[PDB]
């Protein structure tokens, strides 16, 4: 079990870390979701599914910059939704072909009240997610760890007499 970036980052046998850019709404307006899809952005494989299942679950999640200070939300994973930051799996997700398989989990984030003004600044951490990878097969146990990293700033806008 492997797992990749669309842009060509890798994780290999065993987990590790890569990084994943995400293109962000330029403007979320207050109550309204921004929508962290990295279903079209990170995919996996079994690499041996004729005698091995591999079970995917997201293990844990945690928010960073501008989405730490200014967005509370959740976390989509295989339809079903779960707090963000996330402190308890998931339930899990089957990958049983060697053929990359898109790893379900979409972020909603919705600005808090205090927000206002630049919320995510581009180049910014902005959350960590942990897949965590187990099989049918042996007692193995891996994390491959997510960093979300924003391509572009997000504003969230004010009104007043200051434009
Ligand atoms: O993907 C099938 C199988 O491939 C490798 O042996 C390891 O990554 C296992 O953890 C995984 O279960």
């Amino acid at each position: 079990f492997a797992c990749k970036t669309a842009t060509g980052a890798t994780i290999p046998i065993g987990g590790g870390s890569a990084n994943v850019y995400v293109n962000l709404t330029p403007a979320v307006n207050v109550g309204q979701n921004l929508v962290v899809d990295l279903s079209t952005q990170i995919f996996c494989h079994n690499d041996y599914p004729e005698t091995i299942t591999d079970y995917v679950t997201l293990q844990r999640g945690s928010a960073y910059g501008g989405v730490l200070s200014s967005f509370s939300g959740t976390v989509k994973y295989n339809g079903t939704s779960y707090p963000f930051p996330t402190t308890t799996e998931t339930a899990r997700v089957i990958y049983d072909s060697r053929t990359d398989k898109p790893w379900p989990a979409v972020l909603y984030l919705t600005p808090v009240s205090t927000a206002g003004g630049v919320a995510i600044t581009a180049g910014s951490l902005i959350a960590v997610l942990i897949l965590h990878q187990t099989n049918n097969y042996n007692s193995d146990s891996f994390q491959f760890i997510w960093n979300i990293y924003a391509n572009n700033d997000v504003v969230v806008p004010t009104g007043g007499h200051h434009h």
